[PDB]
Order: structure tokens, then sequence, then C-alpha cells
């Protein structure tokens, strides 16, 4: 699946970039910083309007995030070009939270499997159990995407959710074919 | 092998087909005890599973939907907290729950037996599963017990195995399970005597 692209501010029926949606108030910091994240260790923050995967320095360029984001993000960009290291590896090195290399890991197998940065490709979860990134049981959680930890304060409802339920509650944005994850400024719930 | 899908639904040999763990204790061919822990380990870990659906749901809607009758739905709430929480006296996790006393030690222990066995233990603040070792970082476990939980050949038999009606544990009952073929569901033969 694509990554969560933007948000879509439903009081104001107009997609919105993520960071716009944190600023409006309709998206958490976290969750927003999430959602961002979920796009840097996938490939790169993605432009609200055009798409394009963008290195964390160029999305702060085109004002798609903000300075201390960027700053913020940058263990999530190695996560796809490396710290080369995986944040799996970062994990086991104590170079990032636990926390943080699960949902990396998270966002990058719902996003078409995890990420090897030495090769920028994803591989299978046998290569990642191989190459170590994930043990079996990880292998498991990680495709048992029912599980995953909910991680994210959905926009919308409010309500606690995983990045897996936040992708199966995006819409796609008439062909820019980017995936938006509605937001209001109270819960809809 | 040595994590998989909770076991889902019962396969029912005589009449060669699936059906509820509900069913199965009804039609006698899965004793009660059995099927309630069949069901803990489906609430435990997220949901009861809808037998057909292969969806997760809370005891409320199982009731609803005939997948479990009334009083299973009682007797299954300490499993169903293993998931949710159990409230906080900060949600507490199954683990910590059987060190305040909150849960016994046998329920607890075949909770997170449930759960490490099908991905990991649940961590109520985020209801997501996590490695053992964060499981250990969150302080839910000890080394001593996180090590009970990978002896997976050591634990307790607590299921009556529907088919042969020898005891076995989930870790057994996983391994003598099915894969339905096309919805991936897990089940339990299960025949009467």
């Amino acid at each position: 699946s694509s990554p969560i692209a933007a948000i879509f501010d439903t009081e104001n029926l107009e997609k919105i970039s993520i960071t716009e949606g944190i600023e409006r108030g309709i998206v958490d910091s976290i969750t927003g910083q999430r959602l961002l994240e979920a796009q840097a260790c996938t490939g790169g923050i993605i432009h609200p309007t055009t798409g394009q995967k963008l290195s964390l320095q160029d999305a702060v360029s085109q004002g798609v995030i903000d300075q201390d984001m960027a700053t913020r993000l940058k263990p999530a960009q190695k996560a796809f070009i490396g710290f080369k290291m995986s944040a799996a590896e970062a994990v086991k090195e104590k170079w990032l939270p636990y926390e943080a290399g699960q949902r990396f890991l998270e966002f990058q197998y719902l996003t078409g499997g995890l990420v090897d940065p030495e090769v920028h490709g994803r591989i299978s979860t046998e290569e990642a159990i191989r190459k170590g990134f994930i043990d079996g049981r990880a292998a498991q959680r990680l495709q048992d995407t029912s599980s995953y930890a909910k991680i994210l304060t959905c926009p919308k409802t409010k309500l606690k959710i995983s990045y897996k339920d936040a992708i199966n509650r995006s819409m796609v944005e008439d062909i820019t074919g980017l995936r938006l994850l509605e937001a209001a400024s109270v819960s809809s719930k």
C-alpha cells in the first residue's frame, strides 16, 4: 500500500499537508509526526499535491514540513536511506527506541515490506529474518497487521488507531493517487 | 512452528465442516473449558474470532453474533482484559495483573502464552503486540518469566485436544491445527467419542 500522503480536513473540505493538519490543530503533533515518519521511512516525505517523494531538506524547502519537524524526522528518513544500517539494527545498537523502530518497520511492512537501506529496495519478511532485522516472532507480529500498536490518534474519530487502521480508513484522492486521512477539529465519535 | 495466528475455529471431522468453538462445545465435541480457553486465546489477542469472516470481535459483539453465548462472554472478561488492559490501579497488562493478584496466576499465564504464541505479548497501553525484549523493557515480565514463555515446549497442557481428547498446550494446538484453504483461518479438528 502507499503511505498516507496527506490530510483531508473534513470541516473545510480540503486536502492539506500533515504539517498543516498539525498547524490547524486537527492532527495532533505526535500523530502528525508519525504519519510523516511513515513517509520518510518508506521513500521520503510526500508532497501533499504533487505526490513527489522528498528528502527532509527538500521537504523543508518546499514547505511540506518545518525545520523542527525535519529534525525530529531524521531517524525516520534514515530508516530509509540508512543510519548503511536499518531501523531494526539501529534499535539493536541502541540508536533508536524500540517503539520507533517498531513503527518504522510496520510503516515499511504495510507499504511493500521492510526496507534494506543498503539497496533502497524492499525485502521479503523471510529475507528480513535472514538479515537479522526481525525474528520469526517479529515476523508473525508484522504479518498480523490487526495487532499493530494503536500509535496514532485518528484525526477524525480521535480514537487510537494503528497505521494499518489509518490505511484502512484512508481515502484515495482523485488520481493524485494520494492516500488521505480525514481529520476533524473534534471527535466524529 | 513457534508462532502463528490464534486458532480461529473448529473443524468438525464427523460433519466435515468448520464450526465456531462455541458450536463445538454445543455439539459436545469440544469441552467447555477447552473451548473457553480457545476463546480466551482470541479475546486476549484482540478479539473473539468470527469463524467465517475472521474479524476480531469484542465479547459483546461476539455474543450479539452468536459466536459465543452469554455465560461464556462472562467467563472471557479477564481474557479480554488481558488485551484491553486491567484498570490502571495506566492500564495493567496481564503479567502485571497477576502480580497485583487481580488475575489468578493460571489465567494470567494462559493469556501471556496465548499472546506469546501468536506474535508476542500485548501492551494494553497501545493495544499492540511487542517483542519479549520490549515486554522486559516495560517491566511486564523479567528474564525468568520471559524464559518460561520461550520454553513453549513446557507450557501446561491446558487444553483437551478436541480430536484425540488428550491434554495439550496451546502451542500443541497450533501445531495440530490446519489452515483453512481460502480464509487462512486456523482450525482445530474435533470429533465425538
